[PDB]
């Protein structure tokens, strides 16, 4: 394989992995990140994955090693690891098909993570439904 359309299958897998993250997505997004959909006009999906995948560098480089996350139990301790994990693959592959390099992410206000990962499934499924035909 080589001739396609890339979307297919890097996509689809980027898809699932987007419902992943959903998971634990109560105590883990009570902190405020950047809202890139305030503002969406000449914006495609390439460029809407590089953008929301800095913001995606800084909650697995930052949060990835906070007490705010991590908790008070041990149970916790194994979960958050989980989630680390699966960000450090959707922050290679999620900007890694825009196949973009300086994404200056900076019009955005202090939104909460909720809302931010929610934007996130509600794109990736509705966009998505029609890449292939």
């Amino acid at each position: 394989e080589a001739e396609a359309h890339k979307c297919d299958i890097t996509l689809q897998e980027i898809i699932k992995t987007l419902n992943s993250l959903t998971e634990q997505k109560t105590l883990c997004t009570e902190l405020t990140v950047t809202d890139i959909f305030a503002a969406s006009k000449d914006t495609t999906e390439k460029e809407t994955f590089c953008r929301a995948a800095t913001v995606l560098r800084q909650f697995y480089s930052h949060h990835e090693k906070d007490t705010r996350c991590l908790g008070a139990t041990a149970q916790q301790f194994h979960r958050h690891k989980q989630l680390i994990r699966f960000l450090k693959r959707l922050d290679r592959n999620l900007w890694g098909l825009a196949g973009l390099n300086s994404c200056p992410v900076k019009e955005a206000d202090q939104s909460t993570l909720e809302n931010f990962l929610e934007r996130l499934k509600t794109i990736m499924r509705e966009k998505y439904s029609k890449c292939s035909s």
